[PDB]
């Protein structure tokens, strides 16, 4: 379903609906029966949008909530939208959303991390106040994307279980909006940007849906017109173009026009010039190995939980700048958008992830009793992996433009042991190649699911292997932990001869707890553990990547392994650096930009 | 006075009396009057020796006691110590003890950091019980070294005022013991080891006092005789000398004979060869260049206060040695003696320094209202110039034969601006010099009496200066620190043309506070500041030692300015590292030993 980026054109217009809006729990379930989408929520409070609910209230109870809850605003529609196509914008609502404008019910969405919109002309009138309710559900089971288990307790109380390690946070968390096109408008726009070997010319196709004819500009980033095209399809050629490198991210600007006799639309896509592939080992952009430098990371906060705001993103990105990483991954959900138009703008590589999460019974992160078969009609099993698919078509829909995506992971650490696993995950490779063929994809493997167990990587082009030998095994025995990852390394080169990026390494690291021994949970273990991943890393041909997992501690569910949150972060939650940060710092900012290092 | 450390020998037999003994407050000040000497103290608990009172009762009202608090314990004296001359001796008792063996007052003792004993023969039964009872003060007055003021409030009640940055501890810090001598005994010994410029030949001075005739045996470290001489005076020549050399301390051992017609006393004495001297702005060790690195220290901490403990000895030595520090101070009183055995044995370099710190009004450290003339009959006058003396004897009494005592420090950081300071110093500076020509003296700067203010440090052979520019001025700005710092160093090097050690120099560090922005109070800003001052230091010709302030994190006064106590360690008071450790462990074990680093 066709979903460009909303931006303000000399056709089109935006309205934030971000601020406070009244808010509701829903204890009894009996919301939907009540249509309490007619009226004023009846025993309301004020909540931040956008924000996770769970944290903005400093009570357990409702950061501990399972089921439906209620959000509502009224907002005047702009008198000079009246004629104008009218649009409804949610970003993302987690986990599940459905939407009344007044009394009609304009839209529902399954998926917290791609947003969804409904045409709402003919339920609105420019000048005059309308009620927008918003139902959010937050419970996962064997067909969303993560999964979960609801377990009902004796007494009818909802508890979620869930097998990923981050704490399962719901409600908007990006921003909601109005926005206006004419009557005719651009709807959906792909392009392709190809680059000769020598790097001395490119291409570009577009192709455009739009109610109307189509010409294209491609202006460079002075403004000047370097090609001109017209129709719904076609090639523009680039003399001596300036290609779109990490470090840098030069990028063009695409103006598409859709006319018909009465009215005109403009919609401007930023476009970087750049290609990506394997070959063998390597890693190319625009035909040159690179070597990825980085974090995973997690849209995680004080107070807001994963809502999105402007400063942290600002802050973290001048971390990520001064610390020297070129690259992340959006473990483990499509990120805010926001996000990639940055890495767009500043040349930063990113590998863009599905929410595909949790596949795995057999890990001691997230939380009743699990089931017996992973894949079976009673898990994972032909709806979930529908819901997969759809959940892999919305997020390359939203992402298949931005220059900065290199690589889709269509999941994180699904247990690939038993027969299912390759029948569930092979049509899914499939379709991503047939939706994105300009990018290579992955599916991010759990270390238990070694070289010699693993039944799914060959389906995909890059290896991206999450390693955390000396801490769950081999405990603080960096000795053993080094010899059992350099043979894991040299065996998955052998057995598939792709590249190799390492997507998480990581310990816990209390800041502030020291130690001589070099004993697990303090700083200098932190280190002593980076550095002896780094020494193997560079030893291993194959490895064209590290992204350390993580950026930043960061809450999760409960339990005995996780000391008020994941404490694997090179920061603290409120952004201050551990010692690990200037061994990374050293690292990164001492090797020759996207070089792998050497001993 | 006479003050060898006892040892056991073939004549010679030693009964520690540390362990729990009996204690008691004294709040209405009626012990002396009603003799709580004369039998089992009343209101009594347990209480370990050695140990300072202050800390072990989790008690804030015993914490803070100002007064006399009581000691007692029951001891039999061995039945084979019959016709030997018995000895009871309190190492260190802070900072005022009287002592009685049953009803018989046998000691008293002002100063709280070196031994006092008595002959108790006369009062004991050899296979007999005797209740030893120990009456302890901790007041200090402006005749007490260190100097303090006692504010009575309006009800009686005593509250210690005090003028230096560390807490007032008190009690029985060190071990108690009897001992025993024949009736003819070596009373007292001084060596004075010369050593040829060529260091290919030294020479051994020798005094002894005993009520005998005297010969001595200097043995080498494999117990070959290498030199034998008589009489209670002479010189021994030694070919070839193995030098007691800094990172080494190889030692030889006098044995001293007191022999009447009837019995003898054997007296083993290890001897280190080893020449001391200022040439210039050079500090010579066996007529070498010395560069000093290492801390300022303190007796402290958890649970026992300044008392006395092999462990931490232990702990801290093995810390002091991996982060490459070849010296330290005795900031700021004299140390249990055990501690200068170690420094013997393992050839580590100590500045010894008197218990004389808080000579000065004008600091923000410590605690009524202070008197407005530092130098006058009603503060630092004629008895207190008297104590200063005792104090100066009683340390080089102990410490005049310890090879790794390099230097004499007389006081710590004494206000020297009005014309009262050299008439109470210059005095001090002389007779420390008669007392022991063969060591440097030196009087430790504070930071406000710098090059253009200072009255009394031409009088002394090594500069000393305490600084802390970035800290308590030019807060956190390194840029000014630097200049300031350079400039006075440069100052004080045109002025007298001494050798500098920086004796003092830290910034208060909370373990675990991380920053951004290197600012005050983080570990970030511990290690840019010290690394200034080391980039200043090897830039300034004069400057041969460095003396971190301080080894670990201790007690303090409670105020505004300490958050739980001085936080200026390397270490916490646990012995855990901050960032800052390692920071010096890479200059001062990637230095060459003994050597001033370079640009
Ligand atoms: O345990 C951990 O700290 C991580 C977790 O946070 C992450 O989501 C997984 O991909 C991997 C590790 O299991
Ligand atoms: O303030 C400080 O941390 C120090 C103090 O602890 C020390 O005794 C003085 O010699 C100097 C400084 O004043």
């Amino acid at each position: 379903s066709h979903m460009l980026r909303p931006v303000e054109t000399p056709t089109r217009e935006i309205k934030k609906l971000d601020g406070l809006w009244a808010f509701s729990l829903d204890r009894e379930n009996c919301g939907i029966d009540q249509r309490w989408w007619e009226s004023a929520l009846q025993e309301s409070r004020a909540i931040a949008v956008p924000g996770s609910f769970n944290d903005q209230f400093a009570d357990a109870d409702i950061r501990n909530y399972a089921g439906n809850v209620w959000y509502q605003r009224e907002v005047f529609i702009p008198k000079g939208w009246a004629g104008q196509r009218i649009v409804l914008r949610f970003d993302a609502v987690t986990h599940y959303g459905k939407v009344w404008v007044n009394n009609q019910e304009v839209m529902e969405h399954q998926g917290g991390y791609t947003p969804f919109e409904a045409d709402v002309t003919p339920y609105v009138i420019a000048g005059k106040s309308v009620r927008i309710t918003v139902c959010v559900n937050n419970e996962l089971n064997w067909q969303t994307i993560p999964p979960g288990m609801v377990i009902t307790d004796e007494n009818g109380k909802k508890k979620q279980s869930y097998f990923h390690d981050f704490f399962n946070y719901a409600g908007i968390h990006r921003s909601v909006m109005l926005y206006t096109t004419p009557n005719t408008w651009v709807d959906d726009i792909t392009v392709v940007t190809h680059v000769a070997q020598d790097c001395n010319h490119a291409s570009v196709d577009w192709q455009v849906v739009a109610n109307g004819d189509v010409s294209v500009e491609l202006r460079d980033a002075d403004q000047q017109v370097v090609a001109t095209g017209q129709g719904t399809s076609g090639t523009l050629q680039v003399v001596n173009p300036h290609l779109w490198q990490p470090g840098e991210g030069y990028l063009y600007e695409l103006c598409v026009t859709a006319k018909s006799q009465t009215e005109c639309d403009i919609y401007p896509l930023r476009v970087g010039i750049r290609s990506v592939a394997v070959k063998g080992e390597q890693f190319l952009i625009n035909h040159k190995p690179f070597y990825f430098t980085g974090f995973g990371r997690h849209e995680d906060a004080d107070l807001r939980g994963k809502g999105f705001d402007n400063v942290l993103m600002v802050h973290d990105h001048a971390l990520m700048d001064w610390i020297g990483a070129n690259s992340y991954r959006t473990s483990h959900y499509p990120y805010a958008e926001e996000m990639l138009d940055w890495a767009d703008e500043h040349g930063i590589v990113v590998i863009d992830e599905t929410a595909a999460v949790g596949f795995n019974l057999s890990l001691g992160i997230g939380f009743g009793n699990k089931p017996k078969e992973l894949y079976s009609e009673e898990a994972v099993n032909g709806e979930t992996q529908q819901a997969h698919l759809q959940a892999i078509k919305e997020l390359i829909a939203r992402d298949k433009n931005h220059p900065s995506v290199v690589m889709w992971s269509i999941a994180n650490e699904p247990d690939t042991r038993p027969q299912g696993a390759r029948e569930y995950f092979a049509p899914l490779a499939e379709a991503t190649r047939k939706l994105d063929p300009t990018r290579p994809i992955t599916c991010v493997n759990v270390m238990f699911c070694d070289a010699h167990t693993d039944t799914i990587s060959d389906l995909f082009d890059v290896l991206c292997l999450n390693r955390y030998y000396g801490w769950y095994v081999q405990s603080g025995d960096l000795e053993t932990a080094e010899k059992v990852l350099e043979k894991e390394l040299l065996a998955w080169q052998e057995k598939l001869h792709q590249p190799i990026i390492i997507t998480e390494y990581g310990v816990d690291t209390l800041a502030g707890l020291h130690s001589m021994y070099t004993d697990m949970w303090s700083e200098e273990y932190q280190c002593a553990w980076l550095d002896m991943y780094h020494r193997v890393f560079d030893r291993v041909s194959a490895v064209v990547g590290e992204q350390v997992w993580n950026f930043a501690d960061f809450a999760t569910s409960q339990g005995i392994l996780r000391v008020g949150g994941n404490k694997k972060g090179i920061f603290t939650r409120d952004r201050k650096p551990k010692s690990a940060a200037f061994l990374l710092q050293k690292r990164w900012t001492g090797m020759n930009f996207g070089e792998k290092p050497q001993q």
